[PDB]
RNA sequence: CGUUGGCCCAGGAAACUGGGUAGUAAGGUCCAUUGCACUCCGGGCCUGAAGCAACGCU
């Protein structure tokens, strides 16, 4: 059940907030719209982020195109979300 | 409150960018976490900032 957001994991926990959506926004503004992407380090939101996309369609093409993506040496691990309030 | 400069932290090769003007932001390190959120927020330790000027606006 897609959705327009999506929602990655296996992050990597090091990574600075800032610089970490940056260094996402590079790796899927080729997909379509970012609406934007979320990024939290507290102990439950960590090594995980939800980039929110303009159309339902990148999402799809984006989790298509880059799961296990090795990503600051890591796979990413990426799901259609289950909300966003747009 | 705001704009222009300073100055401090962070990013950068820079130009330039973000933020700020207290044991806090930040830097380091060790443990614990694979964790579905949208107002925010695990723990230990030794480190640890600037904190000005002119002008303008209710």
């Amino acid at each position: 059940r897609p959705n327009h957001t999506i929602y990655i994991n296996n992050l990597n926990e090091k990574i600075k907030k800032d610089e970490l959506k940056k260094s996402l926004h590079a790796i899927f503004s080729r997909f379509g719209q970012i609406l934007d992407i979320l990024v939290s380090r507290s102990l439950k939101m960590r090594g995980q982020a939800f980039v929110i996309f303009k159309e339902v369609s990148s999402a799809t093409n984006a989790l298509r195109s880059m799961q296990g993506f090795p990503f600051y040496d890591k796979p990413m691990r990426i799901q259609y979300a289950k909300t966003d309030s747009d």
